[PDB]
């Protein structure tokens, strides 16, 4: 019965793959969404204007007609990244942003950043022409607690970077702790986040009681109960420095259920109407659109979307698998109800 | 190379299963150790002399001739189970031990217990009689995180039956945490426990950094280094109320790699030489042997075996498979190089 007008959202961060994957995943964002930031962790990196022209152009070959989609391109931080390829990317609407893996951080990240020192003139080029930094905020260190690499991260690269380059606006992806959500809600007017339906809606036990639930695996990884809560009040509290961002991040089904399952959840069919069960529920509906369809906007210096869509109140059940060349993908919340729909 | 020769030892928590699955895994268990704690969870559960009696024969019947292997039988505790009828499967030999999985309020009086308040009459029958009580020490309501359930147990459980008890014999089966490792150093003559082989190689980092791997989740969850350390250090010392139990719990391949995973690690083709590297790597292989083959039977009161194996320290290649009538069972540390080997 209810319905729940937007604007039109976008997604600022998202992971398309590439071949038969690309041409399956696609639709389901581009149906809904008016951009996405497309992220450069392919296999080989997107670290080049040329890989990323021909990358959105097979993007664009897979989007069906009648969507109005744009995909904006990022840059995969290498540690020997010319500052210059970055800037003609920048300069041409090639990329809108650059993307800092940590090394081995995740996934296809083995040509990742290792220090903040060895990329500092890449950042302090960022920094000049107003290039938004997206980072993957955990510490790596073999020693460290998997739980722990997010709060690291802070302490140890995020706050030193930020007092080096006080002018170079950050978007901390995907924060999955209080120490994140403290430490955004905290910061200046160059400094965001995104935040996934899964982090708001589930805690590390629903990965693990029960069973082990590897299409909740993803990283930075699901966190304790309270992290979760932080999450949910910040959303909540109307703070107009956090954004969707699904990190939809698929991998074929036998991928996830095996011996050493891909970090990633596939939720671009169902994130949308997930985020506004958390806000309903957190009787913050009001904050919604802002959330979905203006404060990223704002924080990139983007046009809000002038369409509108509909989410009605209306219980879908998701599928249980969606089809692939090979294999089947399995949707975040496969075979579950989900409380909102897009009309 | 180096041979390492004890007393046959035995394993003092095993999962064995039935049907099929038993005569597949118990050859991997008789060839090696003398004795074992059978437990009681099959479907449905062991709850009477009978059906210990039925299935101590159907184990017997799966021991491959020469094998010198004595299954020990242990009743599950329910809400329903007269403590009569434990008292009689004791006072016969058939229950060496009975076994208290975590109470649930939902559960069904034939397959457990609601609260351990409410199986007293059973407990103080132990006591009385000097049965011992082996425990699966979590607390499992949905509101505790699945890393705080081993703790929430010790102060909730374990510490108010002992006080209420003071006479009852306790195994803390399978402990996980320094909090455990703590209070069973810190305890009397009557309270010992079991470590698996993969919470003194392994932490949770082992389990999700790079991958989520089906294999190394059990219950109790795998928990942060320092809780790992804390378990090397009390085998380590000597402590002798702590000893060898395997938790060998075997599920086919396609229950373990699927989107919810079973717990459990089958380790009984392997465990013996793990534990041999690890009291190596802790430069304590004076104590390995009594971890192994004596601290079991003298807290259980039964004799220690009169025979030895032989350990030797050459490199060996763990099967990456097992074959089942349907499916496969994938071994504890399949396809490593271990260091330890049986002769
Ligand atoms: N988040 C994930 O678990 N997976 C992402 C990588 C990322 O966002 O770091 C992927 O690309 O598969
Ligand atoms: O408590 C338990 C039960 C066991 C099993 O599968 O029987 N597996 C586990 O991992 N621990
Ligand atoms: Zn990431
Ligand atoms: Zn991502
Ligand atoms: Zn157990
Ligand atoms: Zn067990």
């Amino acid at each position: 019965s209810q319905v729940l007008k937007i604007r039109r959202p976008d997604d600022w961060h998202l992971h398309l793959r590439d071949g038969d994957m690309l041409k399956t995943v696609v639709p389901y964002t581009s149906e809904i969404y008016g951009r996405a930031i497309v992220m450069p962790n392919l296999a080989p990196p997107v670290t080049t204007v040329e890989a990323a022209v021909a990358y959105r152009q097979r993007i664009l070959d897979a989007v069906p007609a009648g969507h109005d989609f744009t995909p904006l391109m990022t840059c995969y931080l290498t540690d020997s990244l010319d500052p210059n390829e970055l800037e003609r990317g920048f300069n041409e609407g090639v990329f809108t942003a650059a993307k800092l893996y940590p090394a081995n951080a995740t996934v296809n990240s083995s040509h990742g950043v290792t220090s903040v020192d060895a990329i500092m003139p890449v950042l302090e080029r960022m920094e000049k022409i107003g290039m938004p930094l997206l980072v993957h905020g955990e510490v790596t260190h073999a020693d460290i607690d998997i739980f722990d690499r997010e709060a690291r991260f802070i302490e140890s690269v995020m706050e030193p970077l930020r007092q080096r380059l006080t002018a170079l606006k950050v978007v901390f992806e995907h924060i999955t702790t209080k120490d994140a959500a403290d430490y955004v809600r905290d910061g200046n007017e160059r400094l965001a986040a995104t935040i996934t339906p899964q982090h708001l809606m589930f805690n590390r036990n629903h990965m693990l009681v029960g069973g082990v639930r590897p299409h909740l695996y993803c990283l930075p990884i699901l966190k304790r109960n309270i992290h979760q809560q932080a999450l949910r009040e910040l959303v909540a509290s109307g703070f107009n420095r956090v954004f969707l961002g699904t990190d939809s991040a698929p991998h074929a089904r036998h991928r996830k259920e095996s011996s050493c399952g891909c970090a990633g959840c596939f939720n671009a069919p169902t994130a949308l109407g997930s985020y506004a069960t958390v806000f309903e529920e957190m009787n913050a509906l009001q904050h919604f659109e802002a959330f979905c369809s203006v404060n990223g906007p704002q924080f990139y210096g983007l046009p809000v979307n002038d369409t509108f869509i509909e989410l009605v109140r209306e219980e879908q059940q998701v599928a249980e698998s969606i089809a692939l060349t090979d294999d089947t993908l399995v949707p975040f919340l496969a075979g579950e109800t989900v409380r909102w729909s897009v009309k």
